[PDB]
């Protein structure tokens, strides 16, 4: 058996735009994902977050599912434009009401809320003023964060400033695949820097407003292996694509060496002037992890991926469970944060409801079991892993892939909004109840 420490936090995770629908209900302002998905050509099949899982209406049922499964923590995000429809200034009480009911319900049921302040649904009003490209977003984000802390910090004690700021910056502003759909490398690196500045101002506000809680930040991470002996190409991908891009500034006061070699010209001229503020102390690091990549020197960043004959998910992502052990070891070794969480881990497979009314996702069980086992390993070797969150509770709007990719441990029939707990959800409930694997 593999038992986890007493009090280890087993959770599930979602994000507001991916599950809620009703993006303009009850006085909410448009987000950049509303306007991006409503632009033809940006999302597969023309899918949008208009309805999604209708969590805006079905939230109680969904939390009752979390409760029924015995899951101990729920990581969810707040829609900024539901709270401040123009991004700054006016606060929308109906938006606060929506999350207040979710928080109170979770607490009543003994489930720990972990709140992601920003999971990509920037108010459209702020995008008109440059969004993450504008230095002033450090202020806008601090004002937003302060509203959340003032209204919710009496009850929510676990906070995440940003989800996957690399994706926000690079996929949103260089690749143009995500909102706001731009392709400018100078804008993309300004966004990196402003994400750090905004993250740090929010932590600063947090210390002033929620004197008894904890706050951290969440990064996407891949396991990059070298194709041969381009072991530097691996070094660059780690430093650029993984936690170092942000943690080197937070813990060491500068970007990683190979990031600076690639991107110095694209950063503001006097970017170091902001580093002392960026070092604002954080309480934990959240790492997301899905996939490994074989990398060789080559390509726009002098790096290309090499395909491998390994099992893959429906995303085409190679399944490399040891990657989660590696990234956990590596973060301790490099920055030694006081606490770590796996804030997302999961897989998309082509789920089908069998004639027996069940979803027999053995592929997903195998994926999660392998990764949980590797996380356990990291714990045995001294990594202060405090929790593990499965992405996701529900099949949902998977960004530019729309509804075509299902990551839930609960199946959603979008024609009816019926929820069907998958075999993986049942399996996970047992893991949680047992506090580990058997
Ligand atoms: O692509 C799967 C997930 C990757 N991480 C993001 O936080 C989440 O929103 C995505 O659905």
């Amino acid at each position: 058996v593999k038992k986890f420490p007493e009090g280890f936090l087993w959770g599930v995770a979602t994000a507001s735009y991916q599950i809620e629908g009703s993006p303009l209900a009850d006085g909410a302002g448009m987000s950049i994902w509303h306007t991006f998905s409503h632009t033809p050509g940006n999302v597969k099949n023309g899918d949008t977050g208009d309805v999604a899982c209708d969590h805006y209406n079905r939230w109680k049922e969904d939390i009752e599912i979390i409760e029924k499964l015995g899951v101990k923590a729920y990581r969810f995000s707040i829609s900024w434009p539901r709270i401040l429809p123009e991004g700054t200034g006016r606060v929308n009480q109906k938006g606060l009401d929506f999350y207040n009911r979710i928080i109170d319900t979770l607490l009543e049921k003994g489930i720990t809320p972990f709140v992601t302040i920003y999971h990509w649904d920037l108010p459209f009003a702020l995008q008109l003023k440059g969004g993450w490209a504008n230095r002033e977003i450090a202020d806008w984000f601090a004002e937003y964060s302060r509203v959340l802390f003032e209204n919710f910090g009496d009850r929510v004690k676990n906070w995440i400033t940003l989800n996957e700021p690399w994706v926000v910056a690079i996929v949103g502003h260089l690749y143009g695949v995500h909102a706001p759909g731009m392709r400018d490398i100078y804008v993309a690196f300004r966004a990196v820097h402003n994400l750090l500045r905004a993250h740090a101002r929010a932590v600063k506000v947090f210390r002033e407003t929620v004197k008894d809680g904890k706050i951290g930040i969440v990064f996407n991470n891949g396991y990059f292996e070298p194709a041969s002996e381009d072991i530097r190409a691996v070094r660059f991908m780690h430093q650029f694509n993984n936690y170092p891009l942000f943690l080197n500034p937070i813990y060491r006061g500068d970007y990683p060496e190979l990031v600076l070699e690639f991107a110095r010209e694209y950063l503001p001229e006097n970017y170091k002037d902001d580093m002392s503020e960026i070092q604002e102390k954080i309480d934990f690091v959240g790492l997301n992890y899905y996939s490994g990549h074989l990398v060789k020197f080559d390509a726009p960043a002098k790096v290309s991926f090499v395909e491998r004959d390994l099992p893959k998910t429906a995303m085409g992502w190679e399944i490399v469970p040891e990657g989660i052990y590696w990234i956990l070891k590596k973060v301790k070794e490099e920055y030694n944060p006081p606490e770590v969480y796996i804030t997302e881990n999961g897989a998309a497979f082509d789920d089908v409801v069998s004639e027996d009314g069940r979803v027999h996702d053995q592929n997903r069980i195998d994926y999660l079991k392998a990764h949980i086992g590797q996380a356990w390993k990291a714990i045995q070797e001294g990594v202060p892993l405090k929790g593990y969150f499965v992405w996701s509770l529900l099949d949902n709007f998977e960004w530019a892939e729309g509804y075509s990719k299902r990551f839930g441990i609960v199946y959603v029939d979008y024609s009816t909004q019926k929820r069907i707990v998958k075999d993986s959800g049942y399996w996970y409930s047992n893991v949680v109840k047992n506090n580990g694997l058997e």
